[PDB]
């Protein structure tokens, strides 16, 4: 190892008295070093000193094979030790700085003056053989626990010296840097318990089905092809299917895939002497229960979208030629308002041009969407000219990134053409029913994802989707790009926002 | 010793898999002071608050029948000791005693579960995995285990809930008997427990009584001298009846023990079906009298409809009521009279009336105008007609938060009431409903002014007799406000109004009472 | 034989409580600290208090938590440390006369105990001193560390034993009174034989313990914050109603902000919105502005009353706007329009909901197309200090009024003028705040962390070293005084401010008067 001035920090000589058991570990994990999760750094000749190359926190996290041991335990003490590997050839100059951050420390900004102070070790970027740290474990209680996030003595590392290096045309340069890590002598768990699944060390996966089979979230309908294109405005402002990865639900998005575009209330039919009779709905919730204005545009699954729409209420007649009939209305939800439709505080109207007034009777009936007219890509009169709460715009994305489309084709009134919508977004239904239910925990900031297909298992692309709930790729075209609706999307590790792509 | 020993007795085996754990050896050099227990308290057993429990027949297997949690509320002397000191440490050990009859069979588990273990289902095919003990149903000498101290910090704080070792048993194979008789038995254990050698409190502290362990107690009143609930008169009988509804939804007269008061429950005796308004009177030339009320709450401040269905105090019965009222005369000579005005429940028009929303309308026959002045008024009840124990309406037809119906009950436990049935010849009833209530005011008040903390679900009374001093019966009194005891007869069964109430134990829900 | 005398000195038994010797083996440094610290007892940041026959019997006068707060070295070094473990001691002295006759008593609460209320009766089971008022000699008392944690962490408050005082016998004067005699009272403290702190930092200056201090900037050369114009006047006066509920000059001392302060000098009864114009039939120019952030981030809905720097006055508000037309000439004009506030209910006014309507008389016609504009105040007509609509007709989240005032306590003013137009009469409008601006910032910009209830100031002459009078400043950010008059009283503003200590709720101030 190095000199550190630190004393040596006891193990489990201080936490047998008060735990029940000590359990060993199998004695072939000490012999191994496995690399840590977001232990990877780049640098190169534009970064500017004091960049955090990179921090991460004492615990079983850093390592599967104890990430994975300890579903079965309760607590953990010891300590662990930790190798940094650096590429770099003799001609190369630049320094880095690898220190011990103290448990409760503030968050926040560290400036290359400041970074010193700690316990540190100095490591060029010429150095051959790889650097070995230790890492102790400062704690206030006799041992931590298995289920809780506690606080733990950190690792910090970032630029201090620049690097200075020819360059030739193609590749610039970069120096790369890996972490590996060991339990050290030290290690032990405290208290055997049955295993348990929903742990909160768990990699997040995805459920295996294709494309060509999902369902898409703004419309009733199967999902016809998913590509990818700038011309479209960057940042969208969709109020069904966003949904963060951590398990949360956002806007107005429905947990089941019926409840898109449709919408139930009270119903009160009163004849008027000219286009027709009207209809006025008080909403209320699908399930059945009160609806209260509160953070949320509208009653869950209410349409998102801009333009002339029309659906069937079940209608009832108390005059004897029949019973119960199903017939076409008629709802405006484009702009300029003219209208009195107040979805936010649960009011809508509706009308059928007809003449020789009919007779109906009001039965709390249910809705279901028809056909559109006039589509346009805006959102609708939530209120009559107020402001309401939503969901933000999607992004942001780094440069020379852009967004992935799910796509799907509508039924048009139009008179001109029927060529297509066509109807964009970010996650199909079954996706945001799979991260609702699990409720993952999310660990940095995104996962990196791989579109293979399932039998030649040649590789189509590479994407990152982003903790709030959407997929980028590195594209830097000028037409619109569409892709086969047949590979199965997997999870590869999670990675840092500033990773960049593959470029397709 | 004992008689023939075709039982199991050897319980011995014990050998639990878990390690020494130190326990007032850490936290001495961290306390400020030096503190002993009294030495005679660390010798013999003494039951548990909490030491009963009931394995019958009715069970499936993966009934929890106990949990404890380690702690000073596992001894009557360390939890009366607790509120004198902040914080303890240490093991303990624990006596289950199982003394069933020779004729059964089935086998428990005793588990220590360690802490931070989420709280919930823990099915059987967990419990096993836990260092586990297997007892036997039958065993004759009283079988001991180890509650033994884990923890992460030095010493625990005996206010609040800290997280600490608890100890399950469950049933793990069904009870069942070969008795050639027309019965099953029931069997019954108990629970002992006393410090271990290393137990020890930390800091003195002034002994304030209102604590959280503490202990319920009923007040020392006979129920012939309590006052009704749901009237204003006294309290006439003990009753029990199968025959009528057993999940009624009565308004008043339910509080939980911990203080908290459901529905329009009011603290005082004499605000029961009395309420006090701003009134203005008006002549009809048809009913005569006619008078708008708007209610407010009788200590004088104002209504505001929130999640109560009425004002305290309402009545929550159906009928026509008539009230006395004070009023003041414009004529001469007369200048305060008290009149009586009457009102039905159920009139539904537009009239509703509308409690919830504030607006009473009341009514009374008068061929002559009264020259009456705008008022504020009190109305006290004198007279029922055609009483009906049903909920009435509140809104005009909306929903209301009401408090929850009474209930659930066990198979075979039937509702204990107040109530007095006195023969009287009827006027215009056809099904004679009497006066009837849950509980008395008394305990009401007493359970609002002391804010005790239930501990597991509910709690075992005895009715006994004060006169000759012998157990009439026992009874459950679940924590949400109610009472309840077996009961498997036809007819209505009454009981003497001599006896005071007690309180012996906490129980889970599943207890099985003895029958009466 | 005995002999149990009848004097015997006060003492308080302890039982040695290990410092180092239990966190060493967990901790990766244990530093000591200077070693003449020991030997000095020095005034803590909260070290005032005040007895008066006012108070009643049963009355928390201070309590103090164990940590490394309780002394300037201590304070000071804790901003490059982690850890801390140990014990200290702490002083007090009383100015006591030889006329007041009463009884209090120190007692050492220990952590963990329910924070409710303390009767006279339990407040002397736990280990106590009890001091008389007319004591001359300064009392001590130890302070151990009582915990269940091996060592404490700075940046976290946690939780410690606790130093409680309580007025044990009521205050009395032989005089008739009531009088307005006060007793003074300060306490000292220094750490014990077994102090040290845990792990070593680069030294930050921003973090906790860090003493609240002030610009030294006079208030003449200040900013108000409700109207854009320099401050005019500082005067304090009962006549006006005691809670006002302005919306804007409000930032607690921590830094949180509240209601719909902005944080630049700047943005202050100005706004910035996106406007559409439309011509009548008399009316004239009609134009509706949705209202944005004035760094153009978008507003949405929330418990904010309105946008940032929105006034919070009624009357009638004369605004210049730059717009471009379209008729040859010209291309870039500035126009003044007319804004309603007060609640008129003749108009559609919702700040909230971000829809303004603004007009003009008329011109020619004035045709102009859809902008990006911001709009500064420039006149006033018919002031009324109340809140303007700034719903429809409805209610929307607002600041909590002032309050909470002690009885003969008044808040100070900062007086600002105005533009005011009017017919009859001459006199000049003025405008009162809680604080100017340069006050509201450099909170915000600071994590100051209150530590306490209240914080003592100090007004005086910077060339004469002559004190004005002593106020108390709260937490939530006004300024208190103890004033007894009828009529308004003005001061000079050519003074400064400067902090003094940190002291309880219920201190009690120096009368002024003249
Ligand atoms: C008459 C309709 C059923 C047929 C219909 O109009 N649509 C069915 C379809 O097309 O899927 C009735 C059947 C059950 C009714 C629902 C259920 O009774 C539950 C619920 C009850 C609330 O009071 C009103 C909404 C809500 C949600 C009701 C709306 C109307 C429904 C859906
Ligand atoms: C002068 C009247 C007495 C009237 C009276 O004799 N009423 C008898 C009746 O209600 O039949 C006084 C006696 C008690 C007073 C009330 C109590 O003293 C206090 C109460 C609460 C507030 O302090 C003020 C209102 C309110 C509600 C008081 C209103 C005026 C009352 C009602
Ligand atoms: C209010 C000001 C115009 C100022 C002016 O000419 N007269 C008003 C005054 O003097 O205050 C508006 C007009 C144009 C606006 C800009 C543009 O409309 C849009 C532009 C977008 C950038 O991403 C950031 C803001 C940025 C840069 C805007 C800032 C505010 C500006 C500069």
């Amino acid at each position: 190892e190095q000199a550190v001035p630190i004393q040596p920090v006891a193990g489990a000589a201080l936490a047998a008295p008060a735990a029940g058991q000590i359990n060993q570990i199998d004695p072939w994990i000490f012999q191994n070093f496995v690399q840590c999760p977001l232990g990877e750094f780049s640098i190169s000749p534009r970064n500017t000193p004091g960049e955090i190359l990179f921090d991460l926190a004492l615990g079983p996290g850093l390592n599967p094979y104890l990430a994975h041991l300890s579903a079965m335990y309760t607590g953990w003490v010891g300590n662990m030790e930790v190798q940094l590997v650096l590429a770099g050839n003799a001609f190369t100059a630049g320094k880095v700085v690898v220190a011990l951050v103290p448990p409760y420390f503030p968050k926040g900004s560290l400036t290359t003056a400041q970074i010193t102070c700690f316990p540190h070790v100095m490591c060029d970027v010429r150095t051959l053989e790889p650097i070995q740290l230790p890492l102790l474990d400062v704690r206030r209680v006799l041992w931590h626990a298995t289920q809780d996030q506690e606080e733990s003595m950190r690792l910090v590392c970032m630029l201090y010296t620049p690097l200075r290096t020819n360059s030739p045309g193609d590749e610039s340069f970069v120096v790369s840097g890996r972490l590996l890590s060991k339990p050290a002598a030290d290690f032990n768990f405290v208290y055997l318990t049955p295993p348990i699944e929903r742990t909160i060390y768990r990699m997040v996966d995805l459920p295996v089905i294709q494309p060509r089979l999902c369902t898409h979230a703004r419309w009733p309908a199967p999902v016809y092809g998913l590509l990818v294109d700038p011309s479209l405005p960057s940042n969208p402002q969709w109020q069904n299917g966003r949904v963060h990865v951590d398990g949360t639900l956002l806007g107005t998005t429905p947990i089941s895939g019926s409840w898109v575009s449709c919408f139930a209330a009270e119903a009160a039919y009163e004849f008027q002497s000219g286009t027709g009779e009207v209809a006025t709905f008080t909403l209320i919730e699908q399930d059945g229960s009160a609806y209260v204005p509160g953070d949320r545009a509208a009653p869950l699954g209410y349409p998102d979208f801009s333009g002339q729409l029309e659906i069937e209420i079940q209608t009832e007649t108390t005059k004897t030629g029949d019973k119960l009939k199903v017939t076409t209305f008629e709802m405006i939800l484009g702009p300029t308002t003219n209208a009195d439709q107040a979805p936010y505080q649960g009011r809508v109207f509706a009308s059928v041009t007809a003449a020789a007034s009919l007779d109906l009777v009001d039965g709390r009936v249910r809705a279901v969407p028809r056909s559109i007219y006039g589509f346009q890509d805006t959102i609708p009169e939530y209120n009559d000219g107020l402001l309401v709460p939503l969901a933000p715009p999607i992004g942001p994305f780094l440069p020379g990134e852009v967004l992935l489309r799910f796509r799907t084709y509508m039924r048009q009134i139009d008179t001109a053409d029927a060529a297509a919508e066509a109807i964009d977004c970010a996650l199909p239904q079954e996706f945001v029913s799979w991260f609702a239910s699990n409720a993952f925990t999310v660990q940095s900031e995104a996962l990196l994802l791989r579109y293979r297909n399932t039998l030649t298992g040649q590789l189509l692309f590479e994407c990152k989707l982003y903790n709030e709930g959407y997929i980028a790729l590195s594209y830097s075209g000028s037409g619109p790009l569409t892709f086969p609706t047949d590979g199965i999307f997997e999870v590869v590790s999670w990675v840092p926002r500033l990773y960049q792509l593959a470029s397709v």
